[PDB]
């Protein structure tokens, strides 16, 4: 059924790492006809397909047993590609890369990986890929979970494997190998939210001759307390497939450490530098142009004609020429924002949930433009209702100005606090409030069906007035069920003020250094997105966003060639040697 | 932030209704400001041609203004 | 409301010869970092006299640790 052999049974059932049956079975296999097909026996059931004796030896941490298995000619490139050993985590399983080298690496067994790479009989292929296209480094990235001990052992194993691979194959660049999705280990770590691995990779130093070129952090010069270091920006700002900033900024909002991954040492200063060099002036220019657009729109709408039945004839006086010019400019701006919204939605392809849980401002600007277009259509159709649509554009046009509070730290954080308070707390309050309002409105309309309480709309407005301090408890009318009406109104007022008090108290549970920290990180992420969009637009056919220049870091690769890497300078001071 | 919101809604209200306490920007700004201090006017006893659109604007303004006030009050407790 | 004794009893492990049947928490299998465990659930879900869940839920509110006794490892997962 499963294909289990006597060898696998002996491998599974042993005590203290020893079972003399294994050696006897191997000797009998040698003497009978051959050992090759016996030692390399493996399961055939799809749930455990591909597993052989080497995997069991590695799992049980038995060095002598795996050494014997390799000595007898065991295949060290077998793929344990059963359903148990892969993703689709709807069931028990453990994905490790399907290969014995990846299995030893992922279980923190350094001696076994060293033996597998540097044995006398059959060395392992360090560059091999599994069914998904993942190398050993991709597997190491996959098994990370950002805890302390996990990060420690994964980092150490990653460093050791990289150094050994450099020594055995000086011409091999392991970190450039991509899986089926086109992701390198750095891109995979960045997009998956593996902050501990990213923080190691981006600023690693390897102080060992003949493999110093593997480092990404160097030292340009040193004085006494002060010294200057260089950070490599290869595939950080531009990569032509997937840069770190691109995969962090444009993630799908489900990455666990989406906000925190921008706080590592090189990226924060890189984004601040990009902001300070060229992006700030363009942002302020766009803000100014939007302000001019809104002033012209407001002035044009203010002086509309009051005659009925549009369209209106153009007169020969000056004010009408200015008015029609303003109308034309407003409609042009609406068309511009309409096309920009379409371009965003087509170029990003949001997944029907990323539309609303993120990117609100795109929706708001698009809705403003839709109102403008509906106003135009009604204007030329000889309808007077266009004014209504126009004003719903105009009011929105002012509130959308809050978009430009980013670029200023305090106002940006304040706006982020506003947005989160709306999206988290108000939605819960309004549901309960509307339930109470509708219930008491129906009761009041039923009790009194005349005199300002003959409909649900009027009664709802009259009860809403009580919530804003504009109520009416005079009781001058001669109702049939007065003294029952009074009890209902008093109960409604008391319950509504209990609800308001409870809301106010509940909102204090966010000022425990909770929102204060989540904001400023959300603001930094927003400004990062703005920087990336501005760079991608660039408005001039100019792409001079590069950093400190083609500096020479080491200049001595394993070959005679010298290397240049577009580094970023950081100067530091330390008064404790 | 409050002044930006007030100016925007005042211009919208003057444009929608051009007579009867809403024929100037100063008067409309005062009338909308009265809501913030609990002295508003939601009687709707006049015969405006754009009634029932005016109500929606006033309700939206009131809700947004109280959102801003709540956000201020909560945010200012981070200094305590 | 003896939280400590309940927490001990519900997940005790006795690994010794001739008396391991006294355990209520067992190990089904172990891969490397991953493994699977089994909880007994005898007289937790139903026993027709006094189950743990019925006793905790329908207490008279004078029990000290009425809220915390449902946070022990098997009961929270069972209820979810
Ligand atoms: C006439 C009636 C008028 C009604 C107007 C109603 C208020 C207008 C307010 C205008 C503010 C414009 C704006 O700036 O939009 C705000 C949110 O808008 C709202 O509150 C909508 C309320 C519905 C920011 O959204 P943002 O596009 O920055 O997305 C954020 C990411 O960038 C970030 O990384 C985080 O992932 C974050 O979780 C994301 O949100
Ligand atoms: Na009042």
């Amino acid at each position: 059924e499963t294909g289990k052999t006597c060898l696998l049974k002996a491998m599974l059932n042993l005590h203290n790492g020893q079972n003399d049956t294994i050696a006897l079975l191997l000797d009998v296999a040698r003497k009978t006809d051959s050992l090759k097909q016996f030692v390399n026996a493996s399961y055939t059931d799809s749930y455990y397909k591909g597993q052989t004796a080497l995997h069991i030896a590695i799992e049980r941490r038995n060095m002598t047993l795996v050494t014997l298995l390799v000595e007898n000619g065991a295949d060290v490139q077998a793929a344990a590609n059963g359903d148990f050993f892969k993703k689709t985590k709807g069931r028990p399983g453990f994905y490790f890369g399907e290969l014995p080298l990846s299995l030893a690496a992922c279980t923190n067994q350094l001696a076994i990986v060293k033996f597998l790479l540097q044995n006398s009989w059959q060395p392992a292929d360090i560059s091999a890929r599994d069914s998904v296209g993942n190398t050993v480094l991709h597997a190491l990235v996959e098994v990370a979970d950002n805890t302390v001990d996990n990060t420690k052992f994964v980092t150490s194993m990653y460093n050791e494997i990289l150094i050994l691979g450099a020594k055995l194959h000086p011409t091999l660049k392991l970190e450039e190998i991509t899986n089926r999705k086109g992701l390198t280990p750095l891109a995979l770590a960045a997009s998956s939210g593996k902050i501990g691995v990213l923080a190691y990779i981006l600023q690693r130093e390897i102080h060992e001759p003949e493999c110093r070129h593997l480092s990404r952090k160097f030292t340009e010069w040193a004085y006494g307390p002060v010294h200057s270091s260089l950070y490599d920006l290869s595939c950080i700002d531009t990569c032509e497939k997937n840069s770190v900033l691109e995969v962090i900024a444009y993630s799908s909002s489900e990455t666990p450490n989406r906000h925190d991954m921008l706080l590592v040492e090189p990226l924060n200063r890189l984004l601040q530098d990009k902001w300070d060099r060229f992006v700030k002036r363009i942002f302020y220019f766009n803000f100014f142009v939007y302000c001019l657009y809104m002033i012209i729109f407001t002035a044009a709408a203010y002086y509309r004609p009051v005659e009925g039945l549009p369209p209106y004839k153009l007169k020969n006086t000056v004010g009408d020429y200015f008015r029609v010019t303003g109308e034309i400019l407003s409609v042009s701006g609406g068309v511009y924002f309409f096309f920009r919204g379409i371009q965003y939605f087509l170029q990003r392809r949001p997944s029907l949930k990323s539309l609303f849980v993120d990117s609100y401002s795109e929706i708001l600007f698009f809705v403003q433009s839709l109102f403008m277009l509906v106003s135009v259509v009604l204007y030329f159709s000889q309808r007077k209702e266009y004014v209504a649509s126009m004003v719903f554009s105009l009011a929105m046009g002012w509130t959308n100005m809050l978009y430009y509070t980013r670029g200023f730290q305090q106002m940006g954080i304040y706006a982020v606090m506003i947005e989160k308070m709306i999206l988290r707390d108000l939605c819960r309050f309004m549901f309960v409030y509307l339930v109470f309002l509708f219930g008491f409105s129906t009761a009041v309309v039923t009790l009194i069906e005349d005199g300002k309480y003959n409909s649900l709309y009027s009664t709802c407005l009259e009860l809403f007035k009580f919530t804003i301090g504009m109520g009416d408890l005079e009781f001058t009318e001669n109702y049939d069920f007065k003294a029952v009406f009074i009890i209902l109104l008093l109960a409604y007022v008391i319950l509504t003020y209990i609800l308001l008090l409870n809301m106010l108290i509940a909102l204090m549970g966010e000022t425990v250094n909770k929102i204060a920290q989540e904001s400023k990180n959300i603001w930094k992420l927003q400004r990062a997105i703005t920087i990336l969009d501005t760079e991608k637009s660039f408005l001039k056919c100019m792409r001079k966003a590069f950093r400190s220049g083609k500096l020479l870091q080491v200049g001595f690769t394993p070959d005679g060639k010298d290397d240049y890497r577009w580094c970023f300078r950081v100067d530091e001071v330390n008064w404790t040697t």
